[PDB]
């Protein structure tokens, strides 16, 4: 029985790795997300400059997730790059670096530059699609000619291939759409569904208070809140974009859920909320639970039950 | 220490209600709702012509909360119409009516219908704007220009107060630009936020199986999934619409969440996934959680607390 991948011209011993954002921003941070047992790591997203992002407290976490208006607190895009020029460990396993630029401008000048260390060193692209654009319009992902700027520019400027960090949609059409416009730039290898659901807002009863200072109080969601939104839509695009990969990303506690994501279609299983609680130990526990639930059903490896889930009549 | 309150020039004994679609189809679940101890009931989303529905099995509910794609079977228009006219005790308390056309047509036909009856009972409009739609197109309440041809008509066929029921969004333009549409209608005097949350899935991990049939599996969140999403809409639109009322939906299992919907902004609470799985009996043990948490707060009635969700500096 085995948990290893190949995929992105890559190998990796598992499918687990990081939500971009968690455990990813310092140096200190990737060196500890190396020495776990996870498969791979995201760096945080970035933007040109460094950031302070918002005020705090911008994070909080509860018994079924978390809520969070981060605002793009990062070291900086030399930073990153140069965690993966020089600093980064490739035996150890593979390195994605994501990226969220303010603009689809920042973001080519960032891709220009990242290139040629894709190409030597292997750091894969994510691109963040999740993410501000301006104000008083929809985030980029949300605003669909937008998105195909966005990646018409990137595929240009990067010329390799590359990923894309997607928020979650809620409306058949949007999956229609949203599929259809990825599936013009063949250089879009990978597709990361889910980032947070957005805007959502939690109160403390005690305190009747909202819990983060930025936007009086509405932030992006995370956790056990978000498991069947994550699922839909790594299923909705596993279907809909057959040369690419998907890779799931919500409410992953425990090897089970990571199973079901897998049934749904996804190959690389990312952790953000959960990991964020329970620290890097995570991994270890998600591979057993993973392996357990493999050992029972008869299946060897991953590929057996990707994108396996059954429908009803 | 009562719970009574007054809105839309009817009076109610507390702000409970069943949210659509939950114990109102037929007239032992309506007057089943009448005897409860609930402030108000609302009747199934119905259409010109009576429907089935979609294929069984087409709600799943589990500790987090449920997943449906009922696809609206109800008994028709006229079913409705005749139990608002003639079977309901008015005497008990009030009842909406939930209208969801699959035209703007057909909702132009029933609300033509429907306006006697509310001048002469008191009836109350909620229309549907969450209903579903074709491929190439998203459901009405995402497609901000028929949204305002649907307020249009029903608002010249209808000529009296109504209220809509809205998906939810996630994004604050969306916001903006939905909350602007709705401030264009005068007659639209309460907004019900939310609508299930669309399209998720839910897998079945022993099975490897979705756990509804229709739609691939694919259906609308409700329940503890979906609280912190319910409360970002009902703050959304009450800061943005203060001229109306705004009903919370979404996750209200405990007076404490009907509390934190209040707090933000909601003056009726409806409770749908909830009701469904603890049945009506839920509604006395709701005023009693509410009632202690106001107790112990010092709150006497529900316009202290109403939308007075604190932010941080
Ligand atoms: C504290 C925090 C910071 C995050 N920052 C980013 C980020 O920089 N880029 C990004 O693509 N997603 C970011 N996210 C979203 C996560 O990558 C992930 O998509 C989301 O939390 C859902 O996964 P989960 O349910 O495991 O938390 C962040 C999430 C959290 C909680
Ligand atoms: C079985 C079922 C049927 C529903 N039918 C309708 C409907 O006919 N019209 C409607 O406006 N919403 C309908 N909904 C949505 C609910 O009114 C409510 O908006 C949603 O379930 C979220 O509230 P909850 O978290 O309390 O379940 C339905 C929900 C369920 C679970
Ligand atoms: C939509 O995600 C973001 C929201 C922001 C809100 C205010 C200011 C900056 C923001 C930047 C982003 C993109 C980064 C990001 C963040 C973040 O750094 O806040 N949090 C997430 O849950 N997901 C993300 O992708
Ligand atoms: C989300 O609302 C619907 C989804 C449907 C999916 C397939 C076919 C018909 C559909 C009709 C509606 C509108 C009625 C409704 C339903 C429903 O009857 O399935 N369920 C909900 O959670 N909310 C609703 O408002």
């Amino acid at each position: 029985m085995c948990l290893k991948l190949n995929l992105l011209d890559h190998v990796f011993a598992n499918p687990f790795m990081n939500a971009a954002g968690v455990l990813c921003s310092t140096e200190e941070d990737l060196r500890c997300m190396t020495a776990s047992s996870s498969g791979a790591l995201v760096s945080k997203s970035c933007t040109s400059a460094p950031r302070d992002g918002n005020p705090e407290p911008r994070y909080m976490a509860f018994p079924l997730g978390s809520i969070n208006s981060m605002g793009l607190p990062n070291l900086g895009f030399d930073f990153y790059l140069k965690y993966a020029s020089d600093l980064h460990d490739y035996s150890k396993k593979p390195l994605f670096l994501s990226i969220s630029g303010l603009s689809v401008e920042e973001n080519v000048a960032m891709v220009r530059r990242l290139a040629p260390v894709a190409q030597e060193k292997g750091v894969l692209l994510e691109l963040n699609l999740s993410c501000p654009n301006v104000p008083g319009k929809p985030q980029v992902a949300y605003d669909f000619e937008a998105m195909r700027t966005y990646l018409q520019q990137v595929s240009l400027a990067y010329g390799l291939p590359f990923g894309v960090k997607m928020p979650p949609y809620f409306d058949i059409a949007h999956f229609d759409t949203a599929a259809a416009v990825l599936n013009e730039f063949p250089l879009v290898k990978f597709v990361t569904c889910v980032n947070s659901v957005g805007n959502g807002l939690v109160i403390d009863a005690e305190s009747e208070s909202v819990v983060i200072k930025p936007k009086q109080g509405f932030g992006g969601l995370g956790g056990k809140y978000i498991l069947p939104t994550a699922l839909a839509n790594v299923n909705a695009f596993y279907r809909r974009c057959p040369d690419k990969l998907v890779f799931g990303c919500g409410g992953v506690y425990s090897g089970e859920d990571a199973f079901l994501h897998i049934l749904a279609g996804a190959s690389m299983v990312q952790v953000g909320t959960a990991l964020q609680e329970e620290g890097p130990g995570i991994f270890t526990r998600l591979e057993d639970e993973l392996l357990e639930i493999m050992a029972r059903k008869g299946y060897r490896t991953l590929e057996e039950f990707r994108g396996r889930v059954k429908t009803i009549e």
